[PDB]
RNA sequence: AAAAAAAAAAAAAAA
């Protein structure tokens, strides 16, 4: 809709029945005209933000990865307030902004064509905010729309939404007051494939009042309830994708990309062909050894022989043969998993690594614990203090103080490297936040436990999913310090592989999709997998959930089976945890009163 | 004067008649003897500072610009107290120090020979300061003197002074108490060229008491008054330059450079000669293409044709040919401007680009506005708060708090680029300070309007002079918020092109030198010019002024005409501003009372 | 001792007689199993910390120095409280952690083989701390143990300890309460050579109550007392080294280096031989000529005429020949020093450079002074304020406030260079701390002088030991501001050169070891010497001491003579300082 | 410092 010469606008509607209706509006052609693409997004006439996307003129070939950057700029004037810092100006980004950056980055990054080496930057500025609303999902939609209008090698619009379960109804785009009445709230992002929605990213948590609401008669958020909630977000995503596509069509764009971006593949087909024809049988036979040192030595020897021969042949292309060898290895391993239920370390597909749990490991700490799962090793420490030491928050959003704080540390020696030790990175912030949300619904209230609580996790050893081990260590350490939890919490990380396998016969056209689910995946198994997801909770309901994938679709029964398998693993881990400690201890003599 | 063996000193006197007399003293040969040059400067034997200049041993020519660096170090013991921060130590430079750094950098950088690639660093430390004095103008002279003593390829001494207008007298080096009785305050820097002073830098503003002083019977600072102020500053500059030269002569120095610094010109003579002979007539006729896209297409076609022709001849020297082509293009465009008032975009000499102004653009802000001039687009937003939210300042200078704050942001997408989004750079600080000084003299007093005020400028699009559009946006947004200003303020950026060309006679050796003034210059037009300046004010008097040049001299009539042209331009802009809003609105329901 | 499967343990005992006994435990095999080496250390089962060492997979030859990094992580939960900053999280390292990093880095860095270019990182995390103890000396031992278990080209275990003098007894690992009753506090680190302890690093200071305790009957810490304190620390170091070696033996390790690390020497043997055989006699003759600028120009032309005739013989190896030429110059100069008592600037071995002192150089400052020694030039400024302006400290250690603050600045132009001006580096922090500790013992009490004091030193010109010059400048400025010091303090920096020399007999190969001590060394002389040390104090006792060395041993009489020479220089400097000012203004 | 031109397991020194 060309409201003005050169200005176009589009609208999407969110219908919640008796809970109200909301409108989302996209506008282009009036602000930031020198960017590659720019869009203004409105929610209900009082929420307003701007998104802009630009690309660099020339690529950076010497990089080995795609350089995408996302930035979120919160302005205090959006809340009608002057900043409280000493210099009265906005400084380094807050935790909320970093989490929003991660939420945008997770689904957009795999949507670009592989091999791209130009720099892409996306900047989102918050301009006006109603005191009872949240801006993050609107930001996801605006970033997608501006990138779509930028005319880049970018795959289709992406839609995002939040849904909260209230009295048996999944409400879309709820307010803070409404979220205060729900048992579960979930952020979901996806795209449209062949007229259907394919889910790409999920980030979900139980609310802080879930136990009291369930005692009052509400439904508890179990696995099937969460699956139904995933089903209820698809129409909203479809409406948002349609509005974005209409905006792109109205304002020209669509076809004629004009600017062409070169791509830099890791290896050429000619190099890959030689490596396959030379080392297929050797690699296939070598995997059956399964002896760690013997397996590694055989792999290294075959790699050295192949690289020597192909360096004699291709005359100075060593990285390409190295990449092709790894690709062939991964291709063989995936087929072996799908055919024989073979895992790289010899476990069955439902087996957990060796487990151990201990408490009281640090002499003068208020509480501490050590948790081990295979080569993953987490140390947790708890400290209690007076309630005035709660963190005071001066951000744009509605939060004003934080009674319970969780900090996560990942040093370089955890995997045996060297590196800088300094301020935490974005991934550390994300993992810490996910582990923090898993414990919040089970903490006691302030009136019955008047203390500030700080929890610290140290990843002393890493071989896959330290964030799920932080949950278990947090539970054990909090119980060791005398905090009266409502129920213990545990977590697990899971993977999924899938591909087309020909059934016993002929005609080579009866190949059908086949899926396999793996429990407690290794660090290397994540690269071979097709979907990753982490689940945490008590023995009665789920408290945190995270997911990201690339598949075009997933049958409902496959997802239900995977969720059930994760629940079984969680129960097994809770049984081991209970043997170390099963009730709160006495408070430490060193802690205050 | 050799007061001590190896120690020399020189004096300059500044006579203000009935307002007093002051002396500036330069000393060398005592402190910091391992630097290339070092000088100590005194003002009235209680203000004392040190300046030192050093150069790197080897050139580093993998850069394309001259690497000069200026640093100012404020020591809190110069005011006699311990720093108030948590660690009791001076940290990041304050705003005043950054502004002093830029005042030093602006005149000194073009005074070095072109092609230099050695790193040059200047450090100025403030050692002792009287409570009623300002140190910046003293620092300019010290920075010039220490560089002059270092035996570098540096063109002559530079003198700097501040003049303030009090009761019809222009007083040099005034105190803080004297500035409270003045209507105008100007900082001027220049050099000596054949017995006469050539002005190079100006930074000037109207004082905070100008309106009531003019109501009391003082003369308002109009354009002719400002020009008389520039005339009054020359004798002080001449005296300071003479003192510096005398000190340089007394301590040896003078000649005998000893160390020789290599230079790295952009292009050689042969390449320029070839490029000129190949394309002088092709470029001369190709400027007539009014169409922007057609113009640039023809330009790039000609450049590529020249590059392909000359690639084989010079074995591949593409940088030199690219530089020579641009040099020839600029040389021809300047001739077209001087001969027949040609402009690159087709405007006439006194034409402004298309203007637009609008208010009430951000839904929940206290006040907001959008201002557009050509491709320059500025968004301004106002916030009001309680008086306790004024900024508290802890610095060397006499200022202790700020009731009105202005912050200016320049994101990479405004030009279409990618880059870091972090703390603001020095140029952002400078532009914001200029725009703040433009609006200070018309604000209401605290007794009349008891609020703290924060103003933010976002440069959403930029093609030349965003700082002057910040002034218009600030006035519009402040009126939208309900602030009762005494008068609206507008600003404009101006250019000047000069050269001597053949007169309408014979011989081909008789040439007259002419000047052309351009209104509202583009970003590209700044590189074609010999002077650029900016003027802001009301319909009655000037409030801010900035000027940079490197011309040997400018006749009085030329400068008067340029200032009159700028006045007409800002009056035209004020008329357009008044249609959008001409009186204060009602204060927002969201603002406090 | 394998307490658990894969876990090994070892113990060391520190016996202080009637002052008590303490135990240190080392444990390995249970925490951080993916590092190259990791060790947990305990002191009396309430103090616990962890140390881990890792190495990079590939070298990096584009550097020209050995890249070693040391990090100390103080966790506030070790003290049982939440951090007080706005974000409630630990940020940049505090001054204490940086000084602990320096204490670890000083003795460990020269213990690696020459030419190593792999990156090496050591990280020490503080987990539990008793309120009356100090963790730094424990950290030294833990870092040594984890590096020794890592299987790297590392030269033997290193042991560190603190000893304090209380009522005539040197007590090892004293508590905070015990330090309040002592006159001197000293940190010492060393290693074992053929059954004996060789000292490598020393960092010592007098306490804040020394004057009052000496007035009450205690013995003042003179030079011989400090020398005896060095002897008293050796058995403790031996016991700690033994425990570390036992732990290394128990958990495998010991031999079998397995992974091999390439080395990158500055020059090859052939290049050095070619450079020496072409220029030895000529260079020695140039050294024998008594002239500074003449020898400078002669050497500069010799370098040009030697690089030019070997450029064809060695293909693009100019850096190798330059390094070999510099090494040969160093060897000849050291030989000349040991034989004829030669110094490059012509001074005698007990001579100080030209001195000058002046006060009241900054017009509005509360106190100010300018101090010059040779090309070293220091400016010092003092400011006084209300006692509420004292620094408030929130950290693991027992300190909570700081009445006297000293800040040291080292701008690039003091050498003639260009560089970044900004946050102070670790070396600036260390030098400032040494200068602050030298002056703390003579300050008046808060009761008789109720002010906060900030002292700033700025190295306007540097050619060797600005740290000791800042002590003199601070004394002068404090007196100029009116602070009633109990006594003035001065300092000096000293060097020592040692090597084997031919006897006056025969056989051509019968040699003896000789030592020579130099007063007030230049920056260039620090590279020639085998040991360097700095001493500061009053006319009656020592207040600060710092020492670094690599020698396998030092006879007692040689060290006593060196300390006496330093004391004589200190007295001369105090006499020059008394002329400028001899009482508070 | 002058100028429109982040993803992932992958400090030492006068210089
Ligand atoms: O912890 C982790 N991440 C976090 C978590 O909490 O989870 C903690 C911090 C944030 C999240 C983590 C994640 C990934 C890894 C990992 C390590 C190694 C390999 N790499 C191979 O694993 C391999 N590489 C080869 C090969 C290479 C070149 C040529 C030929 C072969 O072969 C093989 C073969 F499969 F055999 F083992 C993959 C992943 C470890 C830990
Ligand atoms: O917005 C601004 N804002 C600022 C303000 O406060 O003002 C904010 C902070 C300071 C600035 C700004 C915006 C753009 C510019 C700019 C200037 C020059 C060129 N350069 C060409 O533009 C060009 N390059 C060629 C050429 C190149 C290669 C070969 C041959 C020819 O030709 C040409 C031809 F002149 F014709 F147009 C571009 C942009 C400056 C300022
Ligand atoms: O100020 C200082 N302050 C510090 C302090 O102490 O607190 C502050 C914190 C720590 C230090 C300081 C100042 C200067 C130095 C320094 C040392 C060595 C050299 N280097 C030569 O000096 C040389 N280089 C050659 C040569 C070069 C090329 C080829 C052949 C020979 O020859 C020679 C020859 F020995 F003759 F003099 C220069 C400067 C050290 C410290």
């Amino acid at each position: 809709a060309e409201i003005d010469e050169g200005v176009f606008e589009t609208t999407a509607t969110i219908d919640n029945g008796s809970f109200g209706t909301r409108t989302i509006r996209f506008e282009t052609g009036r602000l930031a005209l020198q960017a590659a693409g720019a869009v203004v997004a409105y929610l209900d006439d009082d929420n307003m933000l701007l998104s802009a996307t630009t690309a660099s003129k020339n690529p950076k070939e010497h990089f080995d990865f795609f350089p995408l950057t996302v930035d979120v700029e919160e302005r205090m004037y959006a809340a009608g307030r002057i900043p409280g810092s000493f210099f009265r100006r906005e400084g380094r980004p807050s935790t909320d902004a970093i989490l929003t950056c991660r939420l945008i980055d997770r689904p957009l990054r795999p949507s670009f064509v592989d091999g791209l080496r130009n720099e892409i930057q996306i900047v989102v500025t918050i301009l006006s905010l109603d005191p009872g609303d949240l801006y993050d999902v609107l930001a996801i939609n605006a970033a997608s729309a501006s990138t779509q209008l930028g005319g880049l090698p970018f795959s289709g619009p992406i839609g995002g939404v939040r849904v909260a379960l209230i009295d048996g109804t999944w409400v879309g785009f709820p307010t803070v007051d409404q979220i205060e009445r729900a048992v579960f709230d979930m952020v979901v992002a996806g795209r449209i494939v062949e007229g259907d929605v394919a889910i790409m990213m999920v980030e979900a948590e139980a609310t802080e009042n879930v136990v009291e609401l369930v005692e009052g008669g509400a439904q508890a958020p179990t696995e099937s309830v969460v699956a139904a909630g995933l089903e209820a977000a698809k129409p909203f995503i479809a409406a948002l994708c349609t509005a974005q596509q209409e905006l792109a069509d109205a304002a020209g764009k669509s076809g004629k990309p004009t600017v062409d971006f070169p791509v830099f593949p890791d290896y050429g087909e000619d190099v890959y062909y030689s490596v396959s024809s030379v080392a297929t049988d050797e690699l296939a036979a070598a995997l059956t050894i399964g002896g760690k040192a013997e397996r590694d030595q055989r792999i290294d020897e075959i790699k050295t022989q192949v690289v020597q021969r192909l360096a004699d042949t291709y005359e100075g292309r060593e990285k390409e043969v190295g990449a092709a060898f790894r690709a062939l290895t991964k291709k063989l391993v995936r087929q072996r998993i799908l055919t024989d239920h073979f895992r790289i370390d010899g476990r069955g597909i439902t087996d957990i690594r060796a487990l151990s749990a201990e408490v009281a490991v640090v002499p003068r700490a208020h509480g501490s614990a050590l948790f081990e799962r295979g080569e993953t090793q987490i140390l947790g420490v708890t400290t209690l203090d007076m309630i005035k030491m709660a963190q005071q928050i001066d951000s744009l959003g509605p939060e004003t103080s934080k009674r319970y704080m969780h900090h996560y540390n990942f040093p370089p020696f955890s995997t045996g490297e060297t590196g800088r030790v300094g301020s935490p990175k974005r991934r550390e912030i994300g993992h810490g936040a996910l582990a923090e949300r898993a414990l919040v619904p089970v903490l006691p209230s302030v009136e019955e436990f008047p203390y500030a609580i700080r929890q610290v996790s140290e990843a002393l050893g890493s071989n896959g999913s330290t964030s799920m081990g932080s949950v278990c260590a947090s539970t054990l350490a909090l119980l060791n310090a005398g905090v009266p939890l409502k129920a213990p919490v545990a977590g697990i990380a899971m993977g999924l592989v899938s591909d087309d396998i020909q059934v016993e016969g002929a005609v080579d056209g009866v190949v059908e999709r086949r899926f396999v689910t793996l429990t407690d995946i290794l660090g290397a198994e994540d690269a071979f997998g097709d979907m990753d997801f982490k689940v945490a909770g008590t023995k009665d309901f789920v408290t945190a959930l995270q997911l990201d994938t690339k598949l075009d679709g997933i049958p409902s029964q496959v997802l239900a089976g995977a969720l059930e398998q994760a629940k079984d693993a969680r129960l097994t881990i809770l049984e081991v945890m209970a043997e170390a400690i099963d009730r709160p201890d006495e408070m430490s003599p060193y802690a205050p009163r």
